[PDB]
């Protein structure tokens, strides 16, 4: 099967699986898992932060992050198209009692500080209390301008707002920046990391920040049901991932750059390509048609007027060459 | 002194007070207040709706309407600048567990239906469940196009969405249209009426809609603490207003257009005026000095880079004339 | 028309109505209402507290009280039959995301302190964070022992918990104690006052406490929809009542005492008599019968196996003399 | 290392680790994981229910169960000492806006049905809407009488209440009953199964019920953050444990009874023994000393004046013999 729907579809490697069946464990609720504790310490260490907390999914990572930054009645300025605003069913509001304030992102995927400023609420009882600024790095594959990251940090310190970055794909961003994770993590109060997507873990995400902050996050994770027991067997894949699956995202980047090339030259209307994603304007009259085609041929994609193809460790250039072929076929 | 911060400042007239002191009361929680019952019945019948409920304020009116329409986890599409998203401290989200989907209204005060449609969430566990479309007639003075009021209603029926209209100033819209309330209210499942502003009442709002819908509103009204006792006395002022202070709203609208032309001649930069409101481009430099200047001369106005002047029954043209004079001499 | 259902049915005296009509008013959202300001300033001073806030109802006074005391995730220990746990539809939990921890009260109406200590949750991530102890003075007529009021105050100072008192009928308790209000209010962090019951106003309650605590309350009041405009009309009723209607509460007490004896000798099974209330065991077999019987005689009571009769300024001894006569007849 | 803290400390056996590694997996959010699907189908049929859903923890299992049964403003009657009320930080009230109505459980572990009846709120606006009755079978080791299980079911059928059973240790009960699971789950609308406790799994729980009920459960599971990706690996242990670690549960019961007799002869005051649990009255004086004394001998226990010792598949009788030996010596 050729799965191009998302990078979430990545399956454990032999080496990753061996690391899991071997890793030592304990009861994480009790704080006994050595492997879970080593993954937390590692990550915090790597980003220049005090602590880290392992989570079931990136969704919870974000739900807990927001609950930890904002109190009942506070607000977070976020993207109109951000995951922790749109793709998490409004958990922040529904469950967290936090007021979401969405605004459109600029083309490069950043949230214009000028527009952000206009949304910060006066200290007036008619308004929700603006507390946090939430960014998403590698927003739909888009890499935020490094310098932007620094401005957003300075801007929030001046206005006493917290800055949180949803880094479900922050490593695709580090590889593209060609820098140290620390170099960018230094410009945010807290951030997340998904291990189950490009990094290739079966499950898992991390929440990184200061100790006190992460201390509240533990409570919120417990209430939301994310505190597992012998989770070390899962965190084992997580360390393996961090230590061996990061550089290789460059291969995924190269592959989607290659794919865009094939399709452009194959008639396809390539709208853009960023890191490990590329978009094609398929049209409405073919959205479902192209999906069927590709599916009948063991190629999975999410059919729609604008199709998002995503690369990861479970799809080669050979496999891409085939999708290219079929796509060209379809158009003829 | 001259109050132009808002029409919420209007005070009870002699005749209105007499109606209040003479009103027959009961215990509204038991449902024994005849005058409260009367106000609610009049309003319902007047708009072609089955029921109506009396609330302490317009804010609770909307809070109760949004809770009555949306379940925990449902979402409402609303204006980024609409009172029930922005000016109510995020109550829908915070207190009701409802996900808000704000979008920018068009220049005429309408929420573009093409934009609304794009914000309607697919039936996917990743999204909040879109359930209601909230409108506001007379949005910052702006009277919504009547034809709009019909497409909106049609649009929501075709897409199984409730439609609620925040009518704090719905009568300024009605007086402006030159039609009966029924003609525009026929186009909504539920709407709201504010008695404490233009209509001169000291307190009070009405939430109007279907019988079964208003029945839930009572539970939510009790809970949010708005179920009062011998409130018929307050409801009394509502009857007096609905029957005597609707027509003269026209007096407010004329006093506003005339003031817009006077501030122009005085060199001030009038940005626009709609019904009982106008906004002047003051600037960050004079913003705070101007409110001070006006306050020292007995003119209360909400000082701000852009100044909104609101006219109502406690502010005459003579008084307005003097404000034009002060404004002119302030620019010297 | 003898109304014995509750003291909420009390109606405005002539002296009261006149004051109301005369009260100067303003816009309370702007804080421009002299009467409201005057009301809040008297209640605070009379109790030796810093500030006070006027609310539409007692339910909202307690809901705001609880919001201002407990953050999302915190907890309040309370009585199983207490009004802010059982009788406000659980808004504290439903609206404010507060965990309620009820225990049963002793016969005297107090919450056994050894029982409260047993419910104070350990600082562990499995538990909600106990923060406040809520008492109810004059709990179904019952006057809490004064010593217990001090003991509970010392108990909460010791275990660092906030202490709030629902004082809907706190004046019934004060008049029973025979002391000044400040002598018992000095034993709580915040307390409420209902003006619409024994004190007999049409509307109103007050939440009283430290100025910063009350500042949060103002915010919660706006969000819950209790931010009225020209509410000085209602607040004047409040001042009048605190000036003229406190002392007479002794009259309703003596009337209850009287009535209880009568029903006793008439062969009625009077279960308990406290301040302005008395309960009678009537039975499942007479519940309906009695209510109807009394209704045909213009006597309003809440029928049930156990009838609660409440006395107030609108029930004279002479009328009670009638009721006892009918009840006797009823039992014959 | 002897661990008697809980049965949550069980770790994977070699056979269970092989199952996990060999398990075919897919993406669970898309519904492509064959092992998760099988785990869920299996539990459904074994219990007589239409659907089942795998969650990361027994807590999320109950939060989602609660949210799926009670809408905003509704309420569940539950045990004062129940896990979904006491040990889950109040998530039901905090996140779900659901009002809890706890009550003391009888000595045998059941919630007196007659007690439950007095807590079902009349349909009146002052009260929250009673919707669900929640039980916990094997409540602190206590096996609820089967007659009770049937009675509660009928009672709830008559009163039209949903009945949910928290079954984190439902197999301990099944084995004590000597009946098939189906014979007890036939008496509830929904129930959970914990895999990571006595059953020996690393992580995981199940929530079983109707297909509609579970469909909403999938929505809440996503918002709360339990929608993992390739969780088939985790779920494989689940099938293994359900097919192999159920009957051996009797051994833990026998060991537990046996140990209790050892500790008695050793001079300890054993208060109670049920299924795989037993309690010792150690005393506030020896609690800390005891925990340490054992710790020094590689025996982990949760010290307290009353020590709960839990037996599981990772503690044999030989080890229990060692432990009683240290205890006899401690006492001396
Ligand atoms: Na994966
Ligand atoms: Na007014
Ligand atoms: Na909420
Ligand atoms: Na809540
Ligand atoms: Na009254
Ligand atoms: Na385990």
């Amino acid at each position: 099967m050729i799965d191009l729907r998302s990078d979430t579809v990545t399956r454990p490697s032999r080496a990753m699986l061996e690391a899991m069946m071997a890793a030592p464990v304990g009861d994480d609720v009790y704080g006994d898992d050595p492997t879970v504790n080593a993954l937390q310490d590692y990550a915090a260490e790597l980003s220049g932060k005090e602590a880290a907390i392992f989570l079931p999914t990136g969704t919870q990572a974000n739900l807990v992050a927001l609950l930890s930054h904002c109190e009942r009645g506070e607000e977070y300025i976020v993207g109109q198209a951000a995951h922790n605003y749109l793709f998490e069913a409004g958990g922040a509001a529904v469950l967290g009692s936090i007021q979401p304030q969405p605004i459109d992102a600029a083309a490069d995927g950043t949230l214009p500080l000028d527009k952000v400023a206009m949304k910060i609420k006066p200290d007036d009882i008619h308004f929700a209390r603006t507390k946090l600024l939430s960014l998403e790095n590698t927003h739909n594959g888009k890499v935020l301008p490094r310098e932007y990251l620094k401005e957003a940090w300075e801007f929030t310190r001046k206005r006493n707002l917290a800055l949180h970055v949803d880094g479900a794909r922050i490593f695709n961003a580090v590889v593209a920046y060609g820098c140290e994770l620390k170099e960018i993590t230094q410009y945010c109060d807290s951030f997340t990391i998904c291990l189950s997507k490009g990094l290739g873990t079966p499950v898992g995400s991390l929440l990184v920040g200061n100790r006190d902050y992460i201390k509240r996050a533990i409570r919120w994770r417990k209430m939301t049901g994310g505190g597992m027991r012998q989770s070390g067997i899962l965190a084992a894949a997580g360390m393996y991932a961090l230590k061996n699956n990061v550089a290789r995202l460059q291969e995924d980047h190269d592959n989607t750059a290659w794919m865009a090339e094939q399709l452009r030259e194959a008639g396809a209307d390539v709208m853009r390509q960023d890191t490990n994603m590329l978009f094609v304007r398929v049209g409405e009259e073919n959205a479902a048609a192209l999906g069927e085609y590709m599916k009948a041929r063991n190629v999975l994609i999410n059919a729609s007027p604008i199709v998002r193809l995503v690369t990861h460790l479970d799809v080669s250039r050979a496999q891409l060459a085939e999708v290219a072929a079929h796509w060209r076929a379809f158009l003829a």
